[PDB]
DNA sequence: GTCGG
DNA sequence: GCTGATGCGCA
DNA sequence: CCGACGGCGCATCAGC
C-alpha cells in the first residue's frame, strides 16, 4: 500500500542499526533524512538512479537500493538480523532512560531481554526502571479522543492553579494527527519571560497540581523549565484501568511563545529542515528566538517576531499550516 | 552517509 | 562553585 | 586525520 513502503522501511531499520548499535549518529541522520523524502516523493522508485536525484540520497543509498530492487531485500540488514547482539541491543534502547551507550554495556552483562531487564532493576537508574514498569504501555498510542480528555484535564488544573497560566498541547496533536505518541503541553505565565522570572516554582506548582489529582502518576526528569514524566486518564467505575502515558511540560519565555510553539509543534525532522534551511539563509533558529548569524557564524540580537509566520517571512518559506507540518507518505494501487 | 567546499 | 563533556531525552 | 550536519533541557560526572 505504501508507494516505495519497502524501500523506506530497509532505510529506516539501517537508520536505527547506525543510531542504536554502531553509534553512528550523523549515519542514522543521514538514512532518515534519505527515507524521508523517498516517503514524500510522489512516484514508484524504479532505480537507485532515480533515487539519486533527490537531495539525500548518494551513491551508497542508491546502490543499497538497486540491490533491495533486485533481491527483495538487502544482505546487510540479514546478517544484522540474524546477530543477537545486535537485536538486543536494539531492543534495549526502545526503553525511555536507555540508549545507545547504556543498551550496549547491559548486553555485554548478559541481558538480553525484557525478562532479563526486570531481574536487573538494581543496575536501572530511576529513569530507565520507570521506562521498564511501563514499557508496554509506552508502546501503544493515543487516540485523539483520549487526547482531548486529556487536554480537558490539564487545562481544568492549570487554570485552578492560575487562571493567568496559559497550556497548549502541542506536538502530533496540533498537527490533527488522529492518534500520537504522547502528550506535549506549552505552558506560559507573564511571571516568565526572556528577561525575568518574578515568580518562583512555575512549573513545578503546576506539576504539583497534577499530581495532587493524580493525573500525573510518574516523573523522569525534572527541572524549572521542562518536565518529563507519566500520566494516566481516570477510569470510570468498573470498566478498566486506560494505559500509562508519556507527558512532556515545557514552559517558554511568554515573550517567546511563537518560537516555542514552532519548535514544540514539530515535526521533529520539520524543524531540523526548517532550522537547516534558517542557517543557509543566514539565520539560527531555536525554541526561543531567531537570530542572523554575522560575517563568522556568531548569532546577533533575536529579530522581532509576532507570529509563526514571520519565523517562516525571515527564512523565505511559504507559512506552513500545523497540519502541513507532518510527515506523509503517498500509496500504490 | 551526503553534500559543499 | 564553575565549566565542559557525555548520555539521554524533546520537537 | 576536510568537516558540517538543529538546537537545547536535564542528569551526572571530571577537572579546575
Ligand atoms: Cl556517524
Ligand atoms: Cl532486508
Ligand atoms: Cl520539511
Ligand atoms: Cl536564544
Ligand atoms: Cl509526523
Ligand atoms: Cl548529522
Ligand atoms: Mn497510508
Ligand atoms: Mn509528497
Ligand atoms: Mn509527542
Ligand atoms: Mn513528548
Ligand atoms: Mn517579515
Ligand atoms: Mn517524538
Ligand atoms: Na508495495
Ligand atoms: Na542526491
Ligand atoms: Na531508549
Ligand atoms: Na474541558
Ligand atoms: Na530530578
Ligand atoms: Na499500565
Ligand atoms: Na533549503
Ligand atoms: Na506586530
Ligand atoms: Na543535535
Amino acid at each position: 500500500e505504501t508507494l516505495n513502503g519497502g524501500i523506506t522501511d530497509m532505510l529506516t531499520e539501517l537508520a536505527n542499526f547506525e543510531k542504536n548499535v554502531s553509534q553512528a549518529i550523523h549515519k542514522y541522520n543521514a538514512y532518515r533524512k534519505a527515507a524521508s523524502v523517498i516517503a514524500k516523493y510522489p512516484h514508484k522508485i524504479k532505480s537507485g538512479a532515480e533515487a539519486k536525484k533527490l537531495p539525500g540520497v548518494g551513491t551508497k543509498i542508491a546502490e543499497k537500493i538497486d540491490e533491495f530492487l533486485a533481491t527483495g531485500k538487502l544482505r546487510k540488514l540479514e546478517k544484522i538480523r540474524q546477530d543477537d547482539t545486535s537485536s538486543s541491543i536494539n531492543f534495549l534502547t526502545r526503553v525511555s532512560g536507555i540508549g545507545p551507550s547504556a543498551a550496549r554495556k547491559f548486553v555485554d552483562e548478559g541481558i538480553k531481554t525484557l525478562e532479563d531487564l526486570r531481574k536487573n532493576e538494581d543496575k536501572l537508574n530511576h529513569h530507565q526502571r520507570i521506562g521498564l514498569k511501563y514499557f508496554g504501555d509506552f508502546e501503544k498510542r493515543i487516540p485523539r479522543e483520549e487526547m482531548l480528555q486529556m487536554q480537558d484535564i490539564v487545562l481544568n488544573e492549570v487554570k485552578k492553579v492560575d487562571s493567568e497560566y496559559i497550556a497548549t498541547v502541542c506536538g502530533s496533536f496540533r498537527r490533527g494527527a488522529e492518534s500520537s505518541g504522547d502528550m506535549d503541553v506549552l505552558l506560559t505565565h507573564p511571571s516568565f519571560t526572556s528577561e525575568s522570572t518574578k515568580q518562583p516554582k512555575l512549573l513545578h506548582q503546576v506539576v504539583e497540581q497534577l499530581q495532587k489529582v493524580h493525573f500525573i502518576t510518574d516523573t523522569l526528569s525534572k527541572g524549572e523549565t521542562k518536565f518529563m514524566g507519566v500520566c494516566q486518564l481516570p477510569s470510570k467505575n468498573d470498566e478498566k484501568e486506560y494505559p500509562h502515558r508519556r507527558i512532556d511540560i515545557r514552559l517558554i519565555p511568554k515573550d517567546q511563545y511563537y518560537c516555542g510553539v514552532l519548535y514544540f509543534t514539530g515535526s521533529d525532522i520539520f524543524n531540523k529542515n526548517m532550522r537547516a534551511h534558517a542557517l543557509e539563509k543566514g539565520f539560527t533558529i531555536n525554541e526561543y528566538t531567531i537570530r542572523p548569524l554575522g560575517v563568522t557564524g556568531v548569532a546577533g540580537e533575536p529579530l522581532p517576531v509576532d507570529s509563526e509566520k514571520d519565523i517562516f517571512d525571515y527564512i523565505q518559506w511559504k507559512y506552513r499550516e500545523p497540519k502541513d507540518r507532518s510527515e506523509h507518505h503517498h500509496h500504490h494501487h
